[PDB]
């Protein structure tokens, strides 16, 4: 998988056809303001950032899940949720990239910051539950650079290939919230395979700006590893799926 993209993932995972698969587009104009949505709550003042690893299909910079540092909780959550990674999908123009779309508008990319629900212990034990994760969802569009986000865009020439890891240790995430925590919520999946339904998505409403330069970075990674003819690491993004009964909330209006 990766004659390999999401329209053929249904033939190893065929929940790839399920009743609650993301991404999904968020009419905002269908999405109901709930006002029974508890404050969300994010909480990464003890955030310890570990390393930073080119998987061959995205990046992704990790944390230490191995005690409660930085967490997750309120909003539509029940219980506590660690933050274990975050990963960027992004595009090859910066009119695509985003895998939620807003009233069918496409985002240069999109943040996943990903938790697991520490009721169940581990994160491979929560990927098997229907509420094990909660993954908080950022657009990136083209604009002002990004300070928070340099350090990132910095080390990805040590992490070009797929299976490069890098030290990446003291990187506070709070740099690449927006202001505000405006939300939508809903249940769906991962967006790769093996694309288990287990995550309560929570899509912020802002997006935060990027500069051209710093997406042009991240658009020379490469999917291919060392010593393999270069493939550009572009256009990593799950398309809609469709909503089937979901019904998305929103925290505001
Ligand atoms: N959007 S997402 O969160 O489903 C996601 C991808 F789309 C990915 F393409 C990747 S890289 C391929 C899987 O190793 C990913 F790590 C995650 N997240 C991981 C989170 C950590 C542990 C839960 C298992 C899903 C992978
Ligand atoms: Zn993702």
């Amino acid at each position: 998988w990766g004659h390999n993209g999401p329209e053929h993932w249904h033939k190893d995972f065929p929940i790839a056809k399920g009743e609650r698969q993301s991404p999904v587009d968020i009419d905002t104009h269908t999405a109901k303001y709930d006002p029974s949505l508890k404050p969300l709550s994010v909480s990464y003042d003890q955030a310890t950032s570990l390393r930073i690893l080119n998987t061959g299909y995205l990046f992704q910079v990790e944390f230490d899940d191995s005690q409660d540092k930085a967490v997750l909780k309120g909003g539509p959550l029940d219980g506590t949720y660690r933050l274990k990674q975050f990963h960027f999908h992004w595009g090859s123009l910066d009119g695509q990239g985003s895998e939620h779309t807003v009233d069918k508008k496409k985002y240069a990319a999109e943040l996943h910051l990903v938790h697991w629900n520490t009721k169940y212990g581990d994160y491979g034990k929560a990927v098997q539950q229907p509420d094990g994760l909660a993954v908080l969802g950022i657009f990136l569009k083209v604009g002002s650079a990004k300070p928070g986000l340099q350090k990132v865009v910095d080390v990805l020439d040590s992490i070009k290939t797929k299976g490069k890891s890098a030290d990446f240790t003291n990187f506070d995430p709070r740099g690449l919230l927006p202001e505000s925590l405006d939300y939508w919520t809903y249940p769906g999946s991962l967006t790769t395979p093996p694309l288990t339904e287990c995550v309560t998505w929570i899509v912020l409403k802002e997006p935060i700006s990027v500069s051209s330069e710093q997406v042009l970075k991240f658009r020379k990674l490469n999917f291919n590893g060392e010593g393999e003819p270069e493939e550009l690491m572009v256009d990593n993004w799950r398309p809609a799926q469709p909503l089937k009964n979901r019904q998305i909330k929103a925290s505001f209006k």
